[PDB]
């Protein structure tokens, strides 16, 4: 019921998720002990309606809705898999996957009604098909770049338990390996704990290449490369030191675990001090913020600022060119043997305004030539992506990531399995 039991539960489970996905991609067998770990995390997360956790001196309510639905979906998926696997025990996983109706499983959970899901799905399939066709045209597989939060994954109320379900990890890995010469993922958060490498159910050294800090740090092929590109070397190491006195401090009661939960990025520390609506007892919020400037010591080079109600940042500029996702993308593609310039298609998937520099970059290099799936936002954003490219026949708007997941799964069933 406590914090560390929540964290530890979610993380051991997530590691198990990774193992399951491994079994599922590599043709190994699926232990019912694994699945059962999943099952138990699920049935605890619903017992005593969304649940609250505690230390000693503090207690806080936490929305576990995403964690729950993640687990739930995964369980009905995996069940379908295993009962088709129980015989024939040697049937290739992908074929079994083509027998499992993922569409109906995901086309329960969502904001519109079903028929919307259906049609967005149909459209998205069609779209993706056009992309694949790129490779029949140019004799090179195309490039795939995607945002994570909101885009490949539903939003989670807290960053630490933001956890990728199995089905999406599988579909994504398969899609990327089969259809693409490059698949990059750009996130705002850091790489490891708790970064996106820890949050993912996916291979990480395979066909998908994961980044964080908006492209400032990548995981490849086996290590982590980090582009500072700002004055200094000073408070890169200081941000490291501060992030330390923070590891130091969450020992105490307080709770790491709120909206973004103390992320160390390359250029900055970004910190949840408060939630929506109001939780975390504004007194304790204030005391902890001054624990934050406590640790912040010269007056050390780095600078505070209350970005918002709920969040806050410790920033290191000097310096910057003001790095965005476009730059992350370009740095990546150039680092490899490649270019967005090449003839063929680029598919980009995004959710907020932050993904637009990525489209700008893409069309700058390849105007013919770029595809975008955005999820699911307002007239303004829809209109903006329509703007930053041409038609509008190259734009696809869907309301949730599961539409993309189902479409991909379909495309895999059709082109891979026949
Ligand atoms: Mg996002």
């Amino acid at each position: 019921q406590t914090v560390d039991d929540f964290k530890n539960l979610m993380y051991k489970m997530q590691e198990t998720r990774r193992a399951i996905v491994f079994a599922l991609l590599n043709e190994k067998d699926l232990t019912k002990d694994d699945v059962e770990i999943l099952k138990r995390a699920y049935e605890k997360l619903t017992d005593n309606f969304q649940r609250e956790m505690c230390t000693l001196t503090t207690k806080l309510s936490v929305n576990i809705g995403d964690e729950t639905r993640g687990l739930e979906k995964d369980l009905k998926y995996l069940d379908a898999l295993m009962n088709i696997r129980r015989e024939e025990p040697n049937l290739l996983w992908p074929i079994i996957m083509s027998r499992v109706d993922l569409f109906s499983i995901l086309a329960n959970y969502h904001p519109k009604g079903k028929e919307t899901f259906l049609k967005e799905y149909e459209d998205t399939v069609k779209f993706l098909k056009t992309f694949i066709s790129s490779e029949a045209i140019t004799g090179k597989k195309p490039i795939f770049i995607t945002d994570w939060d909101g885009t490949m994954k539903d939003y989670c109320s807290q960053y630490a338990t933001n956890l990728q379900p199995v089905y999406s990890a599988v579909g994504m890995t398969r899609f990327a390996a089969s259809f693409t010469r490059i698949s990059a993922v750009l996130t705002a958060g850091p790489l490891r704990g708790p970064g996106i490498l820890d949050l993912t159910a996916m291979p990480i050294d395979g066909p998908v290449m994961f980044s964080g800090s908006w492209g400032r740090e990548w995981w490849l092929s086996g290590k982590r490369v980090v582009h500072q590109d700002g004055i200094t070397d000073e408070g890169f190491n200081a941000l490291q030191r501060l992030d330390d006195e923070m590891k130091d401090l969450l020992h105490t009661s307080p709770f790491a675990l709120v909206g973004s939960g103390v992320q160390r990025k390359v250029d900055r520390l970004t910190l949840g001090v408060q939630t929506v609506c109001h939780h975390v007892t504004s007194e304790l919020s204030n005391r902890y913020q001054m624990a934050v400037k406590e640790r912040m010591h010269n007056s050390q080079i780095l600078v505070f600022d209350p970005s918002t109600e709920l969040e806050v940042e410790v920033v290191a500029h000097n310096s910057g060119i003001i790095w965005n996702k476009g730059n992350g993308v370009e740095r990546l593609i150039k680092s490899l043997g490649d270019s967005l310039q090449s003839p063929g298609k680029i598919l980009i998937c995004g959710d907020t305004l932050s993904d637009i520099p990525m489209v700008r970059q893409a069309v700058k290099q390849n105007p013919d030539g770029v595809l975008a799936i955005f999820v699911g936002a307002k007239m303004s954003l829809r209109e903006e992506v329509k703007q930053v490219i041409g038609d509008e026949s190259r734009c696809c708007f869907v309301s949730c990531p599961d539409v993309i997941h189902a479409a991909m799964s379909q495309i895999l069933n059709e082109h891979c399995i026949g």
